[PDB]
């Protein structure tokens, strides 16, 4: 599980969005919302 660039951006969005960012940069999926950034799966 890693950090992406607008997932912490994109986080408080709606669901389609939070799992977009994470797929969007080579990434499995969206996890969840620590510290300050969001981190995918």
């Amino acid at each position: 599980a890693v950090r992406i660039g607008p997932c912490d951006q994109v986080c408080p969005r709606i669901v389609p969005e939070r799992h977009e960012c994470c797929r969007a940069h080579g990434r499995s999926g969206y996890a969840y919302c620590s510290g300050g950034g969001m981190y995918c799966n």
